[PDB]
């Protein structure tokens, strides 16, 4: 693959500070590689693989993102996600590759900090997370907690893009995810509490929704038992219940409804509910009654009311 090497040569030229001739070579080979890569997803022409991996192209394309023009950056993402999906027999060679070249993952993560390459970075990153091995390397790294900064990042676009990656990492692979959340409880949920206190509307919303999703998965049962035993967390759901915004309240309900539904509430949790019994009934009875379509919701409300009434 002359192409692989010309792209690397052509990119090394850009990497300094001719630019037109290289800027134009780079696009061209970017287009050629896209064009080669449109064929199928174990024969001696695994020499092409050995060649790709050896050349270090996949890092350079990621590391050099910023020297590349806007349509170029889409090509890179496309090229890259294409190489990462390919299978040789049962293995996924690129997955094993990046296991040995972890800085590819950490460069992609770090891209959310660059408004000019954020969105390409997330495209490549969500493609990596598809693979338990790379998700695992990202979950167990300290760089993971950068997501709490990025999701409140800047512009709407990026922040929503970071969150989707955030979300996927925490839900796609259940056993690994449950495992992360158990080993990192205090740290993770202290950081998550900060998100719940956010003044940003999209932030509380997304986080609330994800929270309830995290807590209702049977894989996270212990994470959950714990979380719903903390008076502090309950007061937080309850205060989110009176948020000026009907979408926040709705999401807070779904976290709230878990604290109450739990057959064994710790004494502190019980006591909170009882302290505010009358006020709870009065809230629930009036709470978003115009939402009639959602049967499960109506039922949940009607149950909490009895439970509470039944304390």
């Amino acid at each position: 693959a002359d192409i692989v090497k010309n792209l690397k040569e052509s990119m090394a030229v850009l990497e300094k500070q001719k630019a037109e001739k290289a800027t134009e070579e780079v696009s061209k080979n970017l287009v050629a590689m896209k064009e080669i890569l449109y064929g199928t997803n174990t024969e001696a022409v695994a020499q092409l693989a050995q060649e790709l991996y050896n050349s270090g192209l996949l890092s350079t394309l990621v590391a050099d993102l910023q020297l590349i023009d806007f349509e170029g950056k889409k090509d890179v993402a496309q090229i890259f996600n294409n190489i990462l999906r390919r299978q040789i027999g049962t293995r996924t060679p690129t997955v094993e590759y990046i296991c040995t070249q972890q800085n590819i993952l950490f460069m992609l993560l770090k891209g959310y900090e660059s408004p000019e390459i954020a969105l390409n970075c997330g495209i490549m990153l969500r493609e990596c997370i598809r693979h338990e091995p790379l998700a695992k390397i990202i979950l167990w790294s300290e760089q993971f907690y950068d997501f709490f900064r990025y999701v409140e990042m800047s512009t709407f676009d990026i922040a929503s893009d970071a969150f989707a990656t955030f979300k996927d990492l925490l839900t796609r692979h259940k056993l690994l995810s449950a495992e992360f959340l158990e080993q990192h409880y205090d740290r993770f949920f202290s950081e998550y509490e900060k998100l719940l206190h956010s003044e940003n509307y999209v932030t509380k919303r997304q986080s609330l929704k994800l929270l309830g999703e995290l807590l209702l998965d049977r894989h996270n049962f212990t994470i959950m038992t714990k979380y719903i035993s903390k008076p502090e967390n309950l007061k937080l759901m309850m205060n989110l219940l009176r948020d000026k915004s009907r979408n926040i309240q709705f999401e807070a309900f779904h976290v709230f409804k878990v604290f109450v539904a739990n057959p064994n509430k710790t004494q502190p949790i019980l006591d909170i509910l009882l302290k505010n019994q009358a006020k709870l009934i009065e809230f629930l009875s009036k709470f978003q009654n115009d939402r009639t379509e959602d049967e499960q919701f109506n039922d949940e409300k009607t149950y909490l009311v009895k439970q509470i009434r039944d304390l």
